[PDB]
């Protein structure tokens, strides 16, 4: 069981994080409201939400999102697609450690997301800024499901610190670094990192710890079903970096888990 | 408000709509347990509910589906996928009346339903009547979503009056034939069709009825929204051969809310 509140923020992002994959922006102009099909984005329809600036296949990693002025909520949203087809970037995705000292002294992390983001970094940490000085009383948000949380996760590491703080809600998030790298996301600070899991969704069981990966602290861990809908009180926070009984279980994973957080995910009906 | 019997047999029927697509059916040995990828079809499982006769890509429509035993609740099941990928089906839909007064007479029903039925209808009456002989109190359903609800609510007025009823739940199922059709389907006893409806459904608005087609009476139609789980009170009995109200209505239609039939059906997570 989380606070109602924090309930409320988890379905938000979570809806933003769809919006990357449902919303319609492949070239929508800044200013225009964000909708998406499906009804997977609901709670952002009915906020004064517009797209800020939209962006696809960018640079190295062919990095995908959008950034969002949510006037209702006043945030400042970065929202980061995932995969377009995870089941085939589940299958390509290797499993090295690279050094990550700008970032941390002696952090491990993974070399795709590590790179990706570095591609793009400099043109979009320019653009929160810009929005970030803009309403200056505004929340900025990082957000993303899958691999989206990785980036987010990434972005948001590496640009706190310049006096504003980030936080970021990932949804079942693969593992990112190592246990440096872990601990410097389980205390930093400058804001909060929400790292949410569902069930035996498998994407945040890779890599696996036996590649030397861990898991930052906390997790907050849906216990309820794919397609089954999600309370408050079907959320744990789970203390602990690589804890056990959340997602990291050694049972058998689960795809289809993956993409039922707080409603679907990873697609558009 | 439907009654709360009523509303687990729509659940239910629309599980194994969704157990067409979702089952690891395939061609596996009868006898074996009904299960589904994805948390689709949770209430067939908790049945002792087990094939009877698969097929796939049978006859002259690539018909696929399952007859089924379930002793908990005492049917024997026919359940017929729709399509594969649904909006290229949806596309080339072909408006093509044929006339099957062997049905009823002076009926024309779209030729491509009929005629895939027609190609498979022999050697599954076969495997019902099968059914039916060691199971005589056993209830007969037909069921379907779309273009398999498009089957099983023909190869219902063919197969009816031989002895046994014959309901029919069929979910998002395009029109499949003429007025005299309609009548047909809407008075023949011997087993009652229900047909269910949601919000804006595009599969149900096909055949236009300026192509000469029109709907049976009544219709029960959902009328929450997609990914918004259905109550009691969200469904409304409809009623008069082609009436409005409901799915047939002068608004744009949708294709995602024709996935969304008390869960997620025609796709599988
Ligand atoms: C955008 O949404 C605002 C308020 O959230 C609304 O007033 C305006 O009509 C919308 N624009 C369009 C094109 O719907
Ligand atoms: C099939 O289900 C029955 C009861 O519904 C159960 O007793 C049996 O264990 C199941 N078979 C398998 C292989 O799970
Ligand atoms: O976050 C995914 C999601 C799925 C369905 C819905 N919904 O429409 O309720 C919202 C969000
Ligand atoms: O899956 C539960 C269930 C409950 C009632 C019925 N029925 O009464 O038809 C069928 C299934
Ligand atoms: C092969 C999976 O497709 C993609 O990688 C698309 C993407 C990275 O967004
Ligand atoms: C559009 C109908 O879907 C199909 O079954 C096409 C196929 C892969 O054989």
């Amino acid at each position: 069981e989380v606070s109602q509140d924090l309930f409320n923020q988890f379905n938000l992002f979570a809806q933003y994080s769809a919006a990357a994959y449902c919303g319609k922006n492949n070239d929508a102009p800044a200013g225009t409201n964000i909708t998406c099909t499906g009804n997977a984005c609901p709670e952002v329809e009915k906020a004064d939400a517009t797209f800020l600036y939209s962006f696809e296949d960018s640079g190295v990693g062919d990095v995908t999102g959008f950034l969002a002025l949510d006037n209702t909520n006043k945030l400042i949203v970065l929202s980061f697609r995932g995969s377009r087809s995870i089941e085939n970037w589940i299958g390509n995705l290797n499993f090295d450690l690279k050094e990550i000292n700008d970032i941390c002294s002696g952090c491990r992390g993974h070399d795709g997301f590590t790179s990706s983001w570095r591609s793009v970094a400099d043109t979009l940490r320019q653009k929160v800024e810009d929005a970030v000085r803009e309403h200056p009383d505004y929340r900025v948000v990082f957000t993303g499901h899958s691999l989206g949380g990785a980036l987010a996760t990434v972005a948001g590491a590496d640009l706190r610190g310049n006096g504003y703080d980030i936080d970021v809600f990932s949804y079942g998030a693969p593992r990112v670094g190592n246990r440096a790298f872990a601990e410097f996301l389980t205390v930093q600070t400058g804001g909060t990192l929400y790292r949410i899991t569902h069930t035996n969704d498998i994407v945040p069981r890779l890599p696996p710890r036996e590649f030397g990966y861990s898991h930052s602290s906390p997790e907050y861990w849906i216990k309820s079903g794919t397609l089954v809908p999600v309370t408050r009180n079907d959320i744990v926070k789970i203390e602990g970096i690589d804890a056990t009984g959340g997602n990291n279980q050694p049972n058998i994973p689960d795809i289809p888990a993956h993409l039922w957080y707080f409603g679907l995910i990873g697609t558009c009906l």
